[PDB]
């Protein structure tokens, strides 16, 4: 019963940490983001995307050309099993999935898709 993890991003592109893993009974997982620091959504923005490794830089790519608009991710976007929305300083939000959209026998990385924030925003899921 603790199928959470609570995850920051900062003012220097950083998450606070680079590995998450999910226990084993959790009908659903959660991440709660915030946002500590003090830049505002278009000069720092993060969310929280997780998909398969092979779909990362697809969603990354495309999400840059979807613009702040749409919180840098391409809407309705099949390759991503979870989203934040983008938030800024001070801002907090949180996405709950079935674990069961972790499909056995996949690699899943979590990433910001603000555009430049994947180069150090990246880490791994794995299923526990
Ligand atoms: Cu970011």
């Amino acid at each position: 019963a603790e199928c959470s993890v609570d995850i920051q991003g900062n003012d220097q592109m950083q998450f606070n940490t680079n590995a998450i893993t999910v226990d084993k009974s959790c009908k659903q997982f959660t991440v709660n983001l915030s946002h500590p620091g003090n830049l505002p959504k278009n000069v720092m923005g993060h969310n929280f995307v997780l998909s398969t490794a092979a779909d990362m830089q697809g969603v990354v790519t495309d999400g840059m050309a979807s613009g702040l608009d749409k919180d840098f991710l391409k809407p309705d976007d099949s390759r991503v099993i979870a989203q934040t929305k983008l938030i800024g300083s001070g801002e907090k939000d949180s996405v709950t999935f079935d674990v069961s959209k972790l499909k056995e026998g996949e690699q899943f990385m979590f990433f910001c898709t603000f555009p430049g924030h994947s180069a150090l925003m990246y880490g791994t899921l794995h299923l526990k």
